[PDB]
């Protein structure tokens, strides 16, 4: 007898909107029902802030970023590495009947077989009989998208919640439409509690409650601004609920059998998920997983609590980029900028469709907000350091606090050792990356694992006085390999004036580099602190370039400019660049028409 | 000096679909742009709700049902009488220079050089200088056929418009595939705009838009589920946008003229486009047209916005006859069900390639919907009528609240004379009519104008009290002239189970009536109110039916029996009997596919 699985996922959200974790949280009937006989975690986080990433992480118990697939949505799909696939292949193989309902948005490309039916109305109902089963399904109740309503909903429709009653994130400014936006969001809980009643009701009418783990989570933190898209709490926090069915309360400790409703503090990550069903299912772990399973025999609730860890990974978004690392232990949670002149709010058209997000930035260039609610649309620190204990809602950086000196360099070690172990494959810039990895990623990183360590280590010298790292960063400067000459380059950038001594090499760059991102870059210096105006070239270095990726690199800085120096790009694309296809140019077409249409004006 | 007409057609397109009528609709601005200097009409309605009755209506200024042109696509083509003819041959004949790109789909048999050409990319560019021109041009990006994408689309291909802020008709339920294929036709209007900003930039550059009026509407109502194919509301209603040329104000009232942007609220119907432009061009009214101009010199705004009135038909659409009339006056819509008894869900191949109505149709078996959204699938009532300015999604029917009695009354009075007046030939079933009538409708129409009357006033016995009407209805079952004995078996059906008393006479007409559609009428009232198996029966008498239609019309008296019933027909067809034969056996090849199975 092998148990059996089902995941019901909600999109986009993140714990706070819940009554079962926030007193002024959406009452839901259905999932509280499951927490009844269930374990219920407080602290589950994704690895990344976003679906495919998010998603991708569930499927393989693995960190994206080792497997170049790190880019929300992939230009190129990436090949599984022998010893590693889904959680849905390897329970297929093993005899289980596998079902998904229907969103899968994989950034690895799929195994052969990969479910035994993925596909709308895809159910448990078509195994055969004593066959054991998981089901998986999504709800998009809560996406993102059900926040993209007019500003002028606000008289129009009114929402269940009160939004008087409503208490908002510190970020935020406290305005009609984010009190209107946060009791919507609210609005929607309610709702998709009640879709997926349905299908709990099912399983409870078959009789299959007591056969079966049921979990509901998340599928990311979100949504509201400053969410979803960010390594911040607020982009990785997501519900989580196990129902434990009592036939197979055996296969757990007994602190984790959950006989009554029982409170999880330990950090769980997404990372973890597939470690987990393998296991369950008597089946050996992968040995190429990141994650470790949270439900053993041998696992008491003390042993579960003490895990207080979890890496997170930020990357490409749609047509927008930045590099961004976040990294939670214990108490501190610790984040890495590595291009810290991209403002968290650098513009991303899917996300400026919510009109929160519209007002916010609106108040902050009218200087209404304070620091704290500014913050999002300024420069960044090159690192941030937060107490959550003390400020759950990351506000106060510790940083550059002498007292916290220490706990800086720590977590800084511990990051640095982190990335540069896994190896994290994205210090290559993707135009460059996932052409090569996308065979098999495994061989990508085993042949440059030397080279991301030196990539890593080029840019934290932005971390060091610059007097005392010039000489290493000239030489690197004037490497023969690009994108060391790339990663310097991002240093000098973090440092600002401070490297102004460089300008000739700057100059030099921006004239005669081979690569066209490196030119980009040192246009991008010149023009955000030496008066360039980097228009004219730029748009003609856009025209030059030979792939989408590269094109799409360059735009993403015209966007930092435009954003910082208030100024217009007219954007034209190299003319030089089956019904899957069709979709797949569709999508990257979309990326540069955003980019086009936006940066056409101030 | 003649002014020029220009006529950008979309297909199948309703105007809740354009930001131009809608806050949720989609942004067109090159449409918009014709509104800048133009008259914005807000209730445009086609006279029918799909594309050849409707491109019939618009050619002729005159409703197709008095021709026997009312059936989709048509089995035979129309020959037209004397005194009526087509805009593009009326304008030819004057000396204009008439091009069509490239849609016909017209019911009647095309008069000599109706066009000066009619091909892919004929154009106004070939007219002779100094030539008065008349353009139509269609396109087929809001075409049905568009919205026949499979459901895996939704994960695997993103809308442009976003599907969640989307408010759905009434009838529909609240899905993602609904909300999904909703912004899928939003897309496509904003590809469309752009597409027709093509031809309109050309008539820019070449300095035309100051002697030319240019008319943008679509050619009925769609296309979502419950539409194009329907006389409600949502089948009818389109966008249209007239831009007034400078040159030629002087042929406007000051009202008419544009000169600030206009909205007109009367309602058009596309009966009034061909008279229109006539009178535009200086040319007399057709001495058999049925509509009038809305662009005149002597109509003000206030007496355009007085017309309040539209006749709607509905027979045959592909393989899937019913027949319905609906009559808008004022504030009301009156609807006729002739055929109370086929559901407007009756099978049809071409609606149901549309996920969302397969959707819909599983949603009603599961008994997932409330009864506004499962009305479509379920018996009609033999009347409807909706208050439209407080009921615009004609959900809840007022006809049998006492309150209404009057209403229903002088409507049902209203539509009974314009029936009867027109008349309309469509009380004569298609597969006896348009044989007879092709050679001229006219002719057909005089001859038989009181057999019309009669028709109407046969089935209308089933408005009445069964006491009261008994005794008449029973000496038409048992009269000489076949047709009559049909409308008193649509009668009975009606009736149902109040009319039972006839069974004897029902079952006579079963076993020995001349008339095979006859024989399937008391078959079809048998096996709904007596159990009586019409499988065998049916599957005999089609494939026993002599010509085409006849075995068409049998057939879908069994696509009725088998939604209702559940049961199955295997059929056969007669051995004794090029895009019109593609036409016809993709019909029956539709009909023998489905009702093979339950
Ligand atoms: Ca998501
Ligand atoms: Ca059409
Ligand atoms: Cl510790
Ligand atoms: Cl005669
Ligand atoms: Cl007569």
């Amino acid at each position: 007898k092998r148990p059996n699985f089902v995941w019901l996922v909600s999109e986009d959200n993140s714990k706070r909107y819940l009554k079962l974790y926030n007193a002024k949280g959406a009452e839901m009937p259905n999932i509280e029902s499951l927490a009844k006989q269930g374990l219920v975690f407080n602290n589950a986080f994704s690895n990344s802030p976003v679906s495919s990433t998010a998603r991708t992480t569930l499927a393989l118990g693995a960190y994206p970023a080792k497997l170049a697939m790190e880019y929300h949505r992939p230009f190129e799909r990436i090949n599984l590495p022998r010893e590693l696939s889904t959680i849905s292949d390897y329970l297929t193989k093993a005899g289980y009947y596998t079902s998904n309902d229907a969103k899968e948005d994989y950034n690895f490309v799929s195994p052969e077989n990969n479910w035994s039916s993925s596909k709308k109305g895809a159910s448990w109902h078509n195994r055969k009989a004593g066959q054991p089963f998981f089901h998986m399904q999504t709800w998009k109740t809560t996406h993102e998208g059900k926040l993209h309503f007019p500003e002028s909903d606000i008289e129009n429709l009114s929402t269940i919640h009160n939004p008087n009653s409503v208490e908002l994130d510190p970020i935020h400014p406290n305005t009609e439409l984010f009190r209107y936006t946060y009791a919507r969001y609210l609005d929607l809980h309610k709702k998709v509690d009640k879709e997926m009643g349905v299908v709990i009701n099912q399983l409870k009418e078959e009789g299959l409650l007591e056969d079966t783990f049921i979990f509901y989570f998340g599928d990311h933190g979100g949504v509201l601004p400053g969410s979803k898209g960010f390594v911040s709490e607020r982009g990785l926090n997501v519900p989580l609920v196990v129902r434990v069915p009592k036939n197979f309360r055996h296969l757990l400790h007994k602190d984790l059998q959950a006989k009554l409703s029982t409170r999880v503090d330990g950090v769980i990550s997404f990372i973890d998920f597939a470690p987990t069903l393998l296991e369950l299912a008597g089946l050996p772990k992968s040995k190429l997983q990141d994650g470790e399973s949270f439900l053993s025999k041998n696992l008491s609730l003390d042993d579960l609590n003490k895990r207080n860890t979890n890496f997170s990974f930020a990357d490409r978004f749609d047509e927008k980029y930045d590099m961004v690392r976040g990294f939670r232990k214990g108490k501190y949670k610790y984040i890495r900028n590595y291009l810290p002149f991209n403002p968290d709010g650098l513009f991303s058209s899917y996300r400026y469709k919510q009109a929160a997000y519209r007002e916010w930035k609106h108040l902050f260039k009218a200087n209404k907000l304070n620091s704290v609610q500014s913050a999002f649309f300024k420069r960044k620190p090159l690192e941030a350091l937060y107490d959550l204990e003390q400020d759950p809602f990351e506000t106060k950086n510790l940083a550059l606090l002498p007292q916290y000196t220490e706990q800086v360099i720590k977590m800084r070690a511990g990051l640095q050792k982190k990335l540069q172990s896994m190896p994290d494959l994205a210090f290559y810039p993707e135009s460059y990356l996932v052409d090569i990895a996308k065979d098999d990623p495994i061989i990508f990183s085993l042949k440059h694992k030397n080279d991301i360590a030196r990539f890593i280590n080029i840019i934290d010298m932005s971390l060091q006085p610059f007097e005392q790292v010039k000489n290493k960063l000239k030489a690197v400067l004037l490497s023969n390999e690009q994108w060391e000459r790339y990663w310097a380059m991002n240093a000098v950038l973090a440092f600002g004036d401070k490297a102004n001594e460089f300008l000739p090499i700057i100059e030099k760059i921006r004239q005669s580099d081979i690569n066209l991102i490196n030119r980009s870059r040192a246009i991008q210096y010149l023009a955000l602190n030496n008066g360039v105006s980097p228009q004219l070239e730029l748009e003609d270095l856009v025209k030059q370039a030979k792939d989408p990726l590269t094109a799409l690199a360059i735009l993403n800085i015209a966007t930092q400019l435009h954003d910082t120096l208030g100024i217009a790009f007219n954007i034209e694309l190299n003319k030089l660049w089956t019904s899957m296809e069709s979709f797949h140019k569709r999508t990257v077409d979309g990326w540069f028409k955003a980019r086009m249409d936006y940066l056409k004006n101030i």
